[PDB]
């Protein structure tokens, strides 16, 4: 005669669909978690993003908090940090995320490495400075990490000889707007000469 | 001394970023594939859809399919169909994925059951017709399986006594609109009387 529907609930991908991106996104880390194994194979079908692509990311970032500040307020106040600390902290967490991909042991490629570092530079001298000094340690750590970036690069044209021309003028004009709080790589880069 | 900094490939996140929805939705259904105890996981922080939502869903495919149709040309001719059979076939997909779980074995709330059948046959009775006799084999399908269906729910009131009040006038505008492909269900519904 005739078969009859038997119900069930529906398919998973039917049920995803009422699901976000961020919903997606969240609930594939956690599949990560649960069969780590999934690094590996998810690794290999993405391709990563072009230096251009991770550098605009950044300006999005650091755009997204300068205009974040309050509405009129001294944009170097508590009350205005706290505002911020939210899309300050995603700019620097970007920053950790990008930086160590263009060093030494991974990244080979000095010319293309130090060329990155130029840039990461450039978004750090945009962060925001405050009247407390609590507020400013996180630009101060920043240079610190940052000069102790351009000194592993540095060291990977060390004993390889013929010692390229070095951007010489850049950590000049780095470490200026820096306030000098980036000498250990600049004086290793001259002293590469 | 100090500790210079390793570098490594961006971590997952970062990287899942560059990802849109229907790339994360890709890329996550391959995972279950992989370990499907990920299924179980999933289903259980995932709630379903509103009754409401589905049937939202598909007045949306079908609004999005009857908008589809070439510029001003006879909507029943094959050219007609061969740009709609694509939205055609959401609908319908779509159709196949919500109907089995308002069915007996999953859903024993008859007056819920019944109540969701209603709406997708409207749905049914909104799909396009074609000139050509093979293009309409789909809304004849549709009309079978779905005969088919209301017969699962009309049967799970059967020996449970007291027979409630039956849409005895609901299938009759159905068998109406449908030309009749609907008599098994309308006979046995009467037949619950």
């Amino acid at each position: 005669a005739r078969q009859l529907p038997v119900g069930e609930q529906l398919p998973l991908s039917r049920l995803l669909q009422y699901s976000d991106k961020q919903q997606l996104f969240t609930i594939l880390l956690q599949c990560v978690e649960k069969h780590p194994d999934l690094a590996r194979d998810i690794r290999g079908i993405l391709p990563a993003p072009s230096m251009d692509t991770c550098v605009e990311t950044l300006r999005k970032l650091l755009i997204n908090l300068n205009d974040s500040f309050p509405y009129g307020g001294d944009k170097r106040g508590d009350y205005a940090f706290n505002r911020i600390r939210e899309k300050y902290m995603a700019v620097l967490h970007a920053l950790n995320d990008m930086v160590p991909c263009y060093l030494p042991p991974y990244s080979t490629c000095f010319e293309k490495n130090i060329t990155f570092l130029d840039a990461a530079t450039n978004v750090v001298h945009e962060l925001p400075e405050f009247h407390n000094p609590n507020h400013n340690v996180y630009k101060s750590q920043a240079y610190y990490e940052l000069t102790g970036a351009w000194l592993v690069v540095l060291r990977q044209l060390e004993d390889r000889p013929v010692v390229p021309l070095l951007p010489l003028e850049e950590l000049e004009e780095h470490n200026k707007t820096s306030q000098n709080r980036m000498e250990e790589a600049l004086n290793y880069l001259k002293q590469l000469q």
